């Protein structure tokens, strides 16, 4: 295999860590492949679950400790920390919840939750690796609380970062924004990644096109497919009572990705740079709530 840039991975992982029995677990956390019957079941259909009250009140819950966890990870970015040691803590804290970490075993995710730095795209595995000066690094945290699954991501800084990355992570989550601020009943989820390229392609940068949002509640990942890049050809209207994620991932140059031999790690194929941040959205009667927004504090971790 043929690495696009300077990142490896840093072998050996640690031994997959237990979810105490406790804890409720997705179906995929006891399947031999991570499968999620569940999922496998709505497999190709483009409706839309319109969420009841108990359904929007589990939301909430899980997305706001999902952002709990996300917090507890940024207190932790610095020079020299590894990522499998967020991970770990990642995974502490969410059970300190009474919450499943909802990657782990997802179709055999080895670990709780999703770190990507600097080329990686999305789907790095937590491990041996201390971050470095100059990095930038993208934690993805997904729960699951009482048959609900909440999941949000940031970028974030370590220590001090190029001209170059500071523009690329601000650029990303003004993509996201921009894209959420459009959402409310009526909008065609196609829309999003109009929106989304431009402010990208107006900064230089591209989008990526083989991961996009998604629908999520019961099921981690359902209808709606939302993509982020423009003139797709995304199915469905928006209507209050729909839950979904905008999640866009944006790279320095080219917006071709290709996966390690992990069958994970997705990476630019040109080993420059790529950023991310997502949010849980509710689509309510006249606009969206961001359930798994801050609730404490105005900005992301990064301008922070
Ligand atoms: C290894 S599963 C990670 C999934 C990720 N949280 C997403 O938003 O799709
Ligand atoms: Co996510
Ligand atoms: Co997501
Ligand atoms: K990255």
């Amino acid at each position: 295999y043929r690495y696009t840039g300077k990142l490896r991975p840093h072998y050996p992982l640690m031994p997959t860590r237990p979810v105490p029995s406790y804890i409720q677990r997705p179906d995929y956390a006891d399947h031999p492949l991570g499968m999620s019957e569940s999922e496998q079941a709505l497999k190709g259909t483009s409706q839309i679950k319109l969420l009841s009250s108990e359904d929007i009140e589990g939301m909430r819950l899980v997305c706001r400790l999902a952002r709990e966890v996300l917090d507890v990870a940024a207190g932790m970015i610095k020079p020299g920390v590894t990522t499998e040691e967020i991970d770990h803590a990642v995974h502490l804290a969410c059970i300190a919840r009474n919450c499943y970490p909802s990657p782990l075993n997802y179709y055999n995710f080895p670990k709780s939750c999703c770190t990507s730095v600097n080329e990686v795209i999305c789907h790095g595995i937590p491990d041996r690796r201390p971050l470095q000066e100059g990095d930038i690094v993208n934690v993805d945290i997904t729960l699951y609380r009482n048959g609900y699954h909440g999941d949000l991501n940031e970028t974030f800084f370590v220590g001090e970062v190029d001209d170059g990355a500071r523009k690329l992570v601000q650029t990303t989550y003004e993509c996201l924004m921009q894209a959420i601020d459009a959402v409310k009943p009526g909008v065609r989820y196609r829309e999003l990644g109009n929106i989304i390229q431009k402010h990208a392609q107006a900064n230089g940068f591209s989008v990526v096109r083989s991961y996009c949002g998604h629908g999520i509640h019961k099921l981690m990942h359902t209808a709606p497919n939302v993509p982020h890049y423009a003139k797709n050809k995304a199915v469905g209207v928006m209507k209050s009572g729909h839950v979904f994620t905008i999640e866009p991932m944006i790279c320095e140059g080219g917006w071709q990705d290709e996966t390690w031999p992990d069958g994970w790690t997705a990476v630019t194929r040109d080993g420059k740079r790529s950023a991310q941040f997502e949010h849980t959205l509710l689509v309510t009667d006249t606009g969206c709530e961001i359930l798994t927004r801050r609730l404490d504090s105005a900005r992301p971790h990064f301008m922070s």
